[PDB]
DNA sequence: GCCTAGCTACGTAGCTAGGC
DNA sequence: GCCTAGCTACGTAGCTAGGC
DNA sequence: GCCTAGCTACGTAGCTAGGC
DNA sequence: GCCTAGCTACGTAGCTAGGC
DNA sequence: GCCTAGCTACGTAGCTAGGC
DNA sequence: GCCTAGCTACGTAGCTAGGC
């Protein structure tokens, strides 16, 4: 229900946002300062296939309305890995740990959480 | 501290966003979906004149990364016609009362929050 | 066995060259000259309709290597008078009879006849 | 009577088409096919200098309308090899001998003769 | 052999320039001023026709190395109707009498005399 | 009083022209015959610094209304040096003596001298 | 109304394949 | 009026510097 | 009328020859 | 050598005249 | 490294102002 | 080999439809 982002197009119509629990390893951050014309985005979404288990980070970011750069890691049968990738990164841009995420606290000069529409 | 949009010539360097008690009357939307190509963004901020007692309502909205359209609603030293105009706007977008945004819940179909950051 | 001229895009599909006895309505003149620069064709077909006992006179003429001009001329189920039009054209450019082709003999100033390949 | 093609500039105004009792050994074939898109000519001449006894073939070929390829081929005074290959050519690309010409009967997929006008 | 201005596409090939006694009815004048920008020419001939007694004064000025424009004034045979032109024409631009050229002495911001080649 | 030439860029503003009792050794001259199609000049300068004793000879020549070429040739404090360029280079071009100008007269083929206006 | 991605509805340089 | 040097009032190719 | 070879009535890039 | 008028050695838009 | 706003470092059409 | 119809493999002006 959380679309796998369709610029991934290694990933889209062949693997899905992993859950576990109430976790959707599926993020969308923006940094949006007008002073210093900061206006940027960073998403990261943990990703397994759909035919096995089989493990990725997908991160992409850019200006905002820009395709910008992206990196696509495989982390094999390895979720730990693909885990740790995951929340290391949301952590390196917005200061708060990822299972911290309910009470999130924007900081200043770090990205805002961005909560997405799913269809 | 928190800084009149620099797109707001007629009112940049000559006004200033109206504060009360804990509340700064400024505000960024938006509404990413990568589903159905939504990606739009919609400013908010009550502005008080430096000079004198005169507010007005600015209003900025737009594709992301573009200046898109905006609307400079004046209202005198009416201040309450003010608040209602901000505070209506804010409520028609997110579905949220603007009062109630420290327990701000984002709705499927209306614009999420996002904190920018100030110099 | 002898096509109707591709360029009569009205009829081509549509009917076939009339025939009777050892007869075939179907001729192509030639008239060069490399003196005076004339080398110029004119192609005389009798049509029949493949559907129903309708005729037509398809003429097509110009300087060799061009689609030139044409003009099919409608004649109902009169057979009578488009054998009439198509002998008297003949006639008209060789100053030979068509009944009298087998004996055909060039006159100088008029059309040659030159006999085409068929599939 | 007959005259020297005009494309042949090398021999233009310097030589004349060779006669010989009711022989004059010059000819136009062409050969059209509607169906395959056939429409070429091949013109031979045995040409005779003005000057002395000096013979050759001209031959001419092309797509009908175009200025094509062609071949002079020297003879010297002689004649008998000017005659051989004018004939030779000719029965090539008609199937009928030369000397049979008043008897001539097109054959399928060999070219016509076109009896030319001359001033 | 004080050549007609050539120039006067009018009158050379057709008349002469004027003389009595020591008189050549042709000059050139001349002002150069380095700092002002001053770079500029006045011819002056008085022309007789060659086929009979027809004057006219011919001026052309400009700046120098410049076709510029010019003037051409009809005087029938009145010669001293052409003569009173030339000279006050000659006292306008130098402020010397053309009488006196002999003695011919420069005035401030008025033009200098030049004398001319001539085959 | 008389100008520098402007074109002399090297010493325009930084030195005068050079003045002995009534010798002014600046001059312009020029020749011009309409048969011919000559119509040019050339200026001599004697140029002394305005900050010490120090000489040049300017010289520049062209079609009238062109810029045309030149030579600034260097004389140091040698004062006689620099007049035997500037007299041989007069010499050269009007075969009148530079002393002898004050009854200057024009030679044909050689070039007349000038009067120029200064502020 | 605003805007623009991307599509539509052309044009064409020069390749290619088929006649000669 | 003529003429044209040189200036004015643009346009732009592609460099460069700053966000990401 | 149709068509187009080739001609007419231009324009111009840059060479060349003559002044300086 | 410098410079440039004007000439040379092209190219071409579209007119025109002759075949059909 | 990526990208592009906007700037830099030109070129120029045609206006304008000053000589004639 | 020659030639060229017509096709292929582009490019693009500006329309259009969908986000805002
Ligand atoms: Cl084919
Ligand atoms: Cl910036
Ligand atoms: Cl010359
Ligand atoms: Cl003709
Ligand atoms: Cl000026
Ligand atoms: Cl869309």
């Amino acid at each position: 229900k959380a679309p796998v982002d369709p610029e991934c197009t290694a990933k889209v119509g062949k693997a899905h946002v992993y859950c576990e629990g109430n976790d959707v390893y599926d993020v969308m951050l923006n940094q949006t300062n007008l002073q210093f014309n900061n206006n940027k985005y960073y998403l990261i979404q943990l990703l397994e296939d759909d035919a096995q288990r089989n493990f990725s980070v997908w991160m992409r970011w850019g200006r905002v309305g820009k395709m910008g750069q992206h990196s696509l890691v495989a982390c094999s049968g390895n979720l730990n890995k693909a885990k740790e990738i995951f929340q290391k990164k949301f952590l390196d841009k917005t200061k708060n740990n990822w299972e911290d995420r309910e009470k999130f606290e924007k900081v200043p000069g770090k990205y805002d959480m961005l909560q997405m529409d799913y269809a």
